[PDB]
């Protein structure tokens, strides 16, 4: 009978859909910090690029933290599937934002639209992927890894299509191009959706009781107050600085676990997921700084010119893909989840220690070798396939697939303190630093 790669066949429209909005994304994303840098050059973004670098991990840190909301929202009030469609309406709108023919003026707005539309579509696309199998299918493990290969060729093509685009039309073509790729995701997932998918994800699964709605609300009301409280209070004290709002953010993005586990002999159950979450959160701290640091890095410290240097974001995904059809058969062939969590954490801390030797050994006033960024990637994607749901092989509901990116949101916010201590001067000791303490706790919440 006819599959997609032994899959049910709505497995190829959700993994299209996906591909497109992670093609929309990181097409962005390979570009973005290199455009706050243009902005700034020309005098019409007036921030530091420690503030730019410290951006780009907040937006991150949002974007995984806004996917709550929408995990939520589609669960109890609107649905799986038109949360998905209305969520890459938003990041379509986000990307053409950008692609309009301005400047510095057209970022915060083009970030909330992303971050709100992101916040919609990442967890409930996921788990509409759960929704093609029955409970005990041996297949939806195998359906997963597919679909998280999907993400990651969206994200190899991203960065080579736009990033093409961009040096050789402009940023705003090349922002354009991604508001193109989400649209073609949405005309896939629409029209595909409707032969493929089930109808019963068109309206809640868990809809808000009657007694239910007003509790809600309160609770929203109260903490949008408080919020707003807070944010006046820190114009009044003079905290009103782009950074003072990072700073807040970070905040609120890590107390979230911090109160979400102090929250929760069953309770040393929870107490044993503490260094679990401390060391998904330090690999994804690690991973994300990619995009960041060792953009940055590519840019200044790499010979990158007879290809776009945008292109080194690509290398991420590749390893992914090229390490999938060995780990799909090394799992067969043959570790605890604490273990993987730990090794993860040891291979992340050992790409940034091999990141410190060029700066070591030829200094830091010149150029070296792109294949240390490639050696660089190969190391923390090597760790990956042991956190990431990738090289599987042969039931739950939106918001608890969003808690599951709850440790990226803290990772993210983390490197948004972080990325501000990575420049030209600090790089070998930022490096050597980090990897170290990344090893060194990697092998204490092993044993720990
Ligand atoms: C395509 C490589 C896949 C290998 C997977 C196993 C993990 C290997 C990590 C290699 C460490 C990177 C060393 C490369 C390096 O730093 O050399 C750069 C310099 O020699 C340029 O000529
Ligand atoms: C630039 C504004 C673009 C606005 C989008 C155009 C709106 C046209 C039709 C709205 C259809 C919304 C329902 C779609 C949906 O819920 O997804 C489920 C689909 O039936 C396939 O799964
Ligand atoms: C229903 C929305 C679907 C539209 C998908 C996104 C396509 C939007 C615009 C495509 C054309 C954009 C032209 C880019 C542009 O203005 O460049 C101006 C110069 O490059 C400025 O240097
Ligand atoms: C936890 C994040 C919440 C995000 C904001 C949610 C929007 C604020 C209040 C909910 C809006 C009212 C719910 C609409 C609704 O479906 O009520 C109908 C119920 O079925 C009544 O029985
Ligand atoms: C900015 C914070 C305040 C945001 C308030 C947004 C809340 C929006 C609507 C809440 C009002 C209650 C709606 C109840 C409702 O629509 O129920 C539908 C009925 O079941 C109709 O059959
Ligand atoms: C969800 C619980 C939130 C509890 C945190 C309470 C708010 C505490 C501090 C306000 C947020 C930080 C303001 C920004 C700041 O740190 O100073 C700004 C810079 O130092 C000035 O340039
Ligand atoms: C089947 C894999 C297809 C290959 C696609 C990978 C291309 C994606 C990004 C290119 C990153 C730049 C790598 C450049 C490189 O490794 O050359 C190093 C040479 O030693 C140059 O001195
Ligand atoms: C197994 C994968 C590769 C692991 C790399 C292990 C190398 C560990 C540390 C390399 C960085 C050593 C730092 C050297 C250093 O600090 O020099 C100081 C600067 O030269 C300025 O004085
Ligand atoms: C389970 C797989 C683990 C793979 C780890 C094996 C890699 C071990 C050490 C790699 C260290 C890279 C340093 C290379 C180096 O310093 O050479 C300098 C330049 O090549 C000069 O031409
Ligand atoms: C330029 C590629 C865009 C073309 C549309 C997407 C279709 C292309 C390739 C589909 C590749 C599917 C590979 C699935 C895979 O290998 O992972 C499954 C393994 O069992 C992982 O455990
Ligand atoms: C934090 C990671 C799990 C996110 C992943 N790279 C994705 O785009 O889905």
């Amino acid at each position: 009978g006819k599959t997609f790669f032994g899959q049910p066949l709505g497995l190829s429209t959700l993994f299209m859909t996906e591909m497109w909005e992670r093609f929309s994304y990181y097409g962005m994303r390979a570009i973005l910090l290199y455009y706050m840098w243009f902005l700034i050059s020309t005098g019409d973004l007036h921030i530091t690029r420690a503030t730019a670098a410290s951006i780009m991990a907040i937006y991150a840190s949002m974007v995984y933290l806004s996917g709550t909301i929408g995990g939520f929202v589609a669960d109890r009030i609107i649905g799986a599937r038109p949360a998905v469609f209305w969520g890459g309406v938003l990041i379509m709108l986000g990307h053409i934002v950008l692609a309009l023919p301005f400047g510095a003026s057209a970022l915060f707005g083009s970030i909330i639209l992303i971050i709100i539309g992101t916040g919609f579509l990442k967890p409930n696309v996921s788990t509409l992927v759960g929704t093609l199998y029955d409970e005990h299918d041996r297949r939806r493990d195998a359906g997963f890894s597919i679909f998280v290969f999907g993400i990651n060729l969206g994200a190899f093509i991203a960065p080579l299509i736009v990033g093409a685009a961009q040096e050789a039309a402009g940023y705003h073509v090349a922002f354009s191009l991604a508001a193109i790729g989400m649209f073609i995701g949405l005309l896939v997932y629409y029209f595909g959706g409707k032969k493929t998918l089930d109808p019963h994800y068109l309206r809640p699964t868990d809809p808000l009781a009657p007694e239910e709605v007003k509790p809600l609300l309160v609770k929203v009301s109260l903490a949008v107050a408080g919020f707003i409280a807070i944010i006046v209070v820190m114009n009044l004290v003079g905290w009103n600085s782009l950074p003072a709002y990072i700073n807040l953010l970070t905040i609120v993005a890590i107390a979230i676990p911090v109160f979400y586990f102090a929250w929760m002999t069953e309770h040393l159950r929870v107490v044993s997921y503490i260094p679990l979450f401390i060391a998904a959160v330090l690999f994804w701290a690690i991973e994300e700084q990619g995009s960041v640091v060792l953009a940055t890095f590519a840019a200044e410290r790499v010979d990158s010119s007879w290809f776009p240097v945008s292109w080194f974001q690509s290398l991420n995904p590749l390893f992914i893909m090229l390490y999938t059809p060995f780990f799909a058969w090394l799992w067969t062939a043959w570790p605890s989840s604490p273990t993987k969590f730990a090794v993860g954490l040891m291979f992340a801390g050992l790409s940034f220690l091999l990141m410190a030797i060029p700066g070591a050994l030829y200094g830091t006033s010149g150029k070296v070798s792109p294949l240390w960024l490639v050696g660089s990637w190969a190391l923390v994607i090597l760790g990956e396939m042991l956190i990431s749901p990738v090289g599987l092989s042969v039931a739950f509901n939106s918001q608890m697939m969003s808690m599951w990116f709850l440790s990226s949101s803290v990772g993210s916010a983390l490197n948004a303190q972080l990325v501000t201590l990575y420049n030209a001067k600090s790089e070998v000791a930022y490096f050597s630093y980090f990897g170290l303490g990344s090893v060194v706790l990697g092998i204490v919440l092993v044993f720990l």
